[PDB]
């Protein structure tokens, strides 16, 4: 009977994604204007060395649009925000943070909890991510409050991991689904550069380019193994999952949580460091579904910057139809951190659908995820598309 | 193809509780010298009243001692961690929480380890807790780093959950254990005062509190399903988890880290709130095993302070005997908070083992674990004992 309490308790097949939700602030930042509104707002236009380097920067950096909550009111509201260092604005963010981050959450669930179309009292656990989260309870538990789910929702924040969170949230998503017969995990990622934004410093040019490349946005999935037959609608399955600490890369993704709040040190080697390590995580991965043909798949890559993205697909050499979604991703919403491969997840299926693909996965039936961030970290997860009827 | 991979990819028995260890800071302090100590080392000594305010206090904690990082020597070096909030100190306190954090973690799981006399290549998974983490990447990668834990340990972060945390650990570890067959997850459990030990207000007693009942530790457990037979050793399984959120107690327990550090708010109804609904968790999770005497069960209760156990105990009305081991514990430490229920497992498998009882629960088969946070939440965890011969 107790050897029989835990498989009765488990789930069968595989922790699937029955749905995907997304959401982003009002605010539409124009990337070929940012520039000159960033470098007013901050009053830095004395300072056009800087400038220069900053638009060549947003110029190059393949994104043509952000969202941010931070919008011209609110930092006219707070020169502390606009200062590089000079003054503190923790408390000042943090209260940004309290109010928006869980708003914007709440938005991607509203939206995923519809499309999976049961009733919200059916989630039975809740993850929630988030680069920061300001007090105690974490973010999970306001927005667990907001969105009315059952006070027994079992929630776990996944805060301060890092751009890689978005992985690990799925490797977490599928323990859970998959160890908890009809179990429907509601997965979260919210970010906003509220916590992040600052002034430029000549001396500080790695912050600088965070400031081009970081967006914000939300993403919700509700994911579960089992699904019910002509009611939930699996459009990927959560299959394997991994996570490494890149050799002689420490230092090169870190953040700092200080009285002038959060600090971003981001080393020029980034792109180098994952493009030399890509492809062991390939093989480790794939070899045991013998899958030697990285075109064979269909990818989903975190956009931590263009040019990971392009030592990626030259390491590999994926033909140009592989990171479409995620460069379409990037290019209009920009770096949402552990969000962004949630929104390229449903930027595949969407374009699989439109383009009359014989799976969610544009026609292919595996595919690669993968999360990088402080580590440095590589987080891998291996998908399993679904067939459209 | 895929349901075989799915059974082969999960473990078959119990997640499991294969060994225990703990760690302390050097500094032992008596609750009986903290008064006077305490108004000193800030400048508050001509303020009798409230120091005899805080002497009752404490006289009243039933905590006999406490371990903690910050000695008189490192509080002399740091004026702004005595003032209350006059003047800001995170970036000092993020400082001490970036060093001892981590070392005391690690101090815990070569306890821990060696016990259960594994290689730490054996080591897939890694569950690391605390109150909070300074930086990106948090706590969990650090500790990998000192522990020399392989590169593809899968960590996860759990920071900023609160008091009730030590219990959504082994909540996650059972997840992780039962789903990954052949998986040994390293769980973790660190923390410290120096990010709350703040100087006495008279206009903030739920803060006077806090400085004489939380203290410094760190708890370490290795969880894994289908123990190798004489070769590791289970004392305790974890066999069904919950977590919930007890109606209208927002406010209860919180934190708010800014930069004067994490500041602590606990309204009295504290132990009223989880008193009147602990009953209402017991038939949630022992009714399914057809039990209904909570007094036929060991116990494992957050001591998050006397009060609430006196409360609990009356309450449920359980045997003076149930909280011996957690009481002792609460006596010898005080609250550390997430580890303190880990410390409990310990001491309750040690005072089992003195005393020659037939398992490793004091002689009982079942036994339940509870963990109080921000919330205000409730962590339940029934945990299964195992025979002692």
């Amino acid at each position: 009977d107790f050897e029989g309490f835990r498989k009765l308790q488990r789930a069968d097949g595989f922790a699937s994604i029955l749905a995907i939700g997304t959401a982003n602030p009002p605010n539409a930042v124009d990337q070929s204007t940012y520039p000159d509104f960033y470098f007013r707002i901050t009053g830095n236009e004395h300072n056009t060395e800087l400038k220069d380097k900053f638009k060549r920067i947003c110029e190059r950096s393949a994104i043509k649009q952000r969202y941010m909550y931070l919008t011209e009111e609110i930092l006219k509201k707070n020169p502390d925000v606009c200062a590089f260092v000079e003054v503190p604005s923790l408390d000042a963010r943090q209260a940004m943070l309290a109010m928006e981050v869980p708003r914007l959450a709440k938005e991607a669930a509203e939206k995923a909890i519809q499309e999976w179309g049961q009733s919200k009292s059916g989630i039975t656990h809740l993850i929630f991510c988030s680069t920061t989260t300001p007090d105690l309870p974490g973010a999970d538990f306001e927005v667990a409050k907001l969105l009315g789910l059952h006070p027994s929702v079992k929630r776990v924040g996944v805060f301060q991991h890092g751009c890689f969170a978005g992985g690990t949230v799925l490797r977490m998503a599928k323990d859970l689904a998959e160890n908890n017969r009809g179990a429907r995990v509601l997965v979260i990622c919210s970010e906003t550069t509220a916590v992040t934004f600052r002034g430029p410093s000549e001396t500080h040019l790695d912050s600088l380019v965070g400031q081009a490349l970081f967006g914000d946005g939300a993403s919700a999935l509700i994911v579960g193994a089992d699904p019910i037959p002509q009611v939930e609608k699996a459009c990927f399955e959560i299959v394997w999952t991994a996570q490494t600490v890149v050799p002689n890369s420490e230092g090169a993704i870190g953040g700092k949580v200080r009285e002038v709040g959060l600090t971003f040190q981001l080393k020029g080697a980034v792109p180098d460091l994952i493009s030399a390590n890509i492809e062991n995580c390939m093989v480790e991965a794939f070899s045991q579904f013998k899958i030697s043909d990285w075109n064979k798949l269909f990818w989903v890559v975190h956009p931590g910057g263009r040019a990971i993205l392009d030592r990626v697909e030259a390491k590999l050499n994926l033909d140009p139809t592989k990171l479409i979604p995620t460069r379409h991703v990037m290019s209009e919403y920009g770096n949402m951190s552990s969000a962004c491969v949630h929104f390229i997840l449903d930027q595949t299926r969407k374009a699989s659908l439109q383009n009359g693909c014989s799976t969610t996965g544009e026609g292919l039936e595996m595919g690669v995820l993968f999360g990088f961030g402080p580590g440095l970290t590589i987080e891998t997860v291996v998908l399993k598309s679904v067939p459209i009827q």
